[PDB]
């Protein structure tokens, strides 16, 4: 691959904002938002990333929580599984578990993706 | 191993089904409920899977919630770590974030397993 | 390395507990509290857990949630991703999904460590 197992981004709008990690020692590529939505108190929202990712074989990309944003507004995530296959636009599913609710301006990083190294064999199914 | 390294499971219930991916590029194999149960609004539960498992070596089995039932009910995976020395059964324990209850019939599927590699070491305690 | 690449603990303070993994097959490295706090019914908290680490290169540690406390307390884990770059002191941030308080005293396992295997290449972004 000489090193086209990477992390494969396409931005679908030019608003999107290429993932990258803040640190050498950063595990997650920062992941930022491409419209202004508001994460309901007590309720949760799927916020569009703008942009289609492919995974490296032989790992899955977890969109993990921002310290911050936990720590500070209560916003956790949820779902947060991207598989290897998915062609599709990276939604990343925010929940407010405060009692007010969370501004996020486009541009805002909103999580963090991880690429989880995980084993994909098959099922040994044991009869008796 | 020739590939004793995959994916051990057992049914405990006649009831039970196998683990299964529903991609090639998929991340975890499907896990089905064994009962019908409803995860409290705002609540939480357990529901029994009817399998027992045995991951890989080097890997642990990271029970993690459907895109699908997260971002339409609101569902969400409380706990969710099975370590490989397991021997007893997978429940799922699944946590309402909505304020209406939910509905889970047998045979639905309810999580995913991943298994995801780890790396399991010894701990080295710094003195001065 | 030898073995300079396993878990490098750190302890900041006298009272902390030195991670370790109660199983030959459990998955994380028990974390305990170094402090008396209480995660506030349907609120969360920071707990310190008095030391700080060094994750092994090529992964990085995820704070799971223990499934007893999961269980009986619906306690859950937000944020819970410690960059290998990170020299400062382990903090878990805990989630109270009940109605009721949780009460912690100095000295228990309020989580679990998960040294998780990554992979962290570069951005590759498709333009056309
Ligand atoms: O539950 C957690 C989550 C993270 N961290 C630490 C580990 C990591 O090295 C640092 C990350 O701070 P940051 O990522 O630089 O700030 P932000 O999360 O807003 O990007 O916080 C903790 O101690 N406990
Ligand atoms: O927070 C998330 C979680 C998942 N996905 C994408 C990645 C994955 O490739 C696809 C999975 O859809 P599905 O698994 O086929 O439907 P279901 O989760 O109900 O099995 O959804 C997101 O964009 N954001
Ligand atoms: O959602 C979950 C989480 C864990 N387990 C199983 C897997 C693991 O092998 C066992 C762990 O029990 P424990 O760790 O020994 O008790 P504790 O979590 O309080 O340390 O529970 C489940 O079946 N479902
Ligand atoms: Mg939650």
């Amino acid at each position: 691959s000489e090193f086209m197992s990477s992390l494969l981004v396409k931005k679908l709008v030019e608003s999107a904002t290429t993932p990258m990690r803040g640190s050498e020692g950063a595990a997650g590529y920062d992941i930022s938002s491409v419209e202004d939505v508001v994460v309901p108190a007590m309720g949760r929202i799927a916020v569009s990333t703008g942009i289609s990712i492919r995974v490296p074989d032989g790992t899955y990309g977890r969109i993990a929580p921002r310290s911050g944003l936990a720590y500070k507004y209560g916003i956790d995530v949820l779902a947060g599984v991207i598989d290897e296959d998915y062609t599709g636009e990276v939604k990343v599913i925010l929940y407010n578990t405060t009692e007010r609710d969370y501004i996020i301006k486009k541009g805002d990083r909103i999580a963090q993706l991880i690429l989880e190294q995980i084993v994909t064999p098959g099922v040994a199914v044991v009869l008796d």
